[PDB]
């Protein structure tokens, strides 16, 4: 599953290269292991390979990671106790398993230190990835911006990565860069 | 009056046995001294507080005391509690005939008390002495606790803790074991 | 111009006298420099207003937000540390006089690490509105207008407001520690 493992690390590095997530920000991972393995039921092997490759890069930058479980658990997420506390998350009571929750949330639950399940992130993630068309947008804060990365797939699953950036505001006379602001000042 | 305190201490004792509230959590007390004895009693308020407060405070649990409905159930908390929990302070001073004896006894005993609008449903547990209701202050899901002490004085005691919502459909599981058993398959 | 900074300085001192804001509190400034002048904006008039109002607030550890005009949806300039302390949402834009006003632009130029934020989520404890631009949307309940001796800044009318807790309770309630102790006598032996 090395390529799953390898492709995972790559995307995480590419992502952070394009979106240098600061310490304390929050990252959300959603994905389907059945999709990662294609048409050949979930896979724990694949699950651990994805995490194996994806998590270190983010953890090294002190970025908090959340792993969304599937719809049978309402998409509650596996997070470290400290992340729930740092982000004011509401804990919900359930324990994931491949058949009820999925292999990726289950493997995350086993690999974390003091995992807890949370109802949602209250849409506070700053960036994240969707592996396999499971959807992760509900977890991201405005404004989500899809990121085209060179790594287009993790196994056979289509990879969708998104960063977030602030809303663009103000009317026809407004500007959006410091450079343009300075020109309006010279003109003034 | 010492018996009211003794029932209060046994209640607090049983309550924390079943729900060992951690440092930093919030307990809400609501109650009517009139029901413990329609005239409030500061004496009865002192006994209930002496019985309830020490075991909570020694655990680092924050305490809120709900005033009656004439002050719209605004509660008494230490200024630090209002700060840790992002509570909104309102302007009023309680007295037994408008606030009730217990909010009054708390306001006088607290180091730096403020009246707050509500706790924004943040409490992890509490007690209702006399059926005055405290549910609106508790975070989901409130689980009432059976304690041997069913009354304080002549007032019924309702005690409750809180716990996370149970979620997931028919295949979901709820204990680490059940999970393992599921992995082994 | 010095006349404008002096009226700003008097406004400030008097305001903080009537409402001694604590460190960590939040003050909101809104205004039209064109109104101060008595048309187009002026960075000089902005400069005079900020030099008069900001040193006394900052020395008390009060966080300051400066409201841009409606072309920028009244987003506000605040230090990044303030956006963070008050859980504010950063918005993407750069004010300039013609779009945002001179006051907000001067704040942005002067702050150390400025960011624009969408609103203050009505968390401000007090502020000033110079010229009738409105700042009430930024104040937490209950806003209380203060009458300062300083009524204008330049030609702009000055409106200053503090905030205080909602007064609650029915007919039997009391509102001072004094009234409370008296009510307790009457109950106690
Ligand atoms: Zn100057
Ligand atoms: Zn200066």
């Amino acid at each position: 599953m090395e390529g799953i493992r390898r492709a995972a690390q790559r995307a995480a590095e590419e992502f952070l290269q394009a979106f240098p997530m600061a310490p304390g920000s929050l990252f959300v991972l959603g994905g389907s292991t059945s999709e990662v393995l294609g048409e050949r039921r979930p896979s724990l092997e694949a699950a651990h390979a994805v995490l194996e490759g994806l998590l270190p890069p983010l953890l090294e930058r002190g970025v908090h990671v959340a792993v969304q479980a599937c719809e049978h658990l309402n998409r509650a997420l596996v997070v470290e106790r400290e992340t729930a506390r740092a982000f004011g998350k509401e804990e919900v009571a359930v324990f994931p398993h491949p058949k009820a929750g999925g292999a990726k949330a289950t493997a995350a639950f086993l690999r974390f230190r003091d995992p807890v399940m949370v109802e949602s992130l209250k849409a506070q993630a700053h960036g994240g990835m969707d592996i396999g068309g499971v959807l992760i947008g509900m977890h991201l804060r405005p404004v989500a911006v899809p990121l085209r990365l060179s790594v287009r797939k993790i196994g056979e699953a289509v990879l969708l990565a998104a960063k977030t950036r602030p809303k663009l505001v103000g009317g026809a006379r407004a500007v959006y860069t410091r450079e343009e602001m300075l020109k309006k000042l010279e003109e003034f």
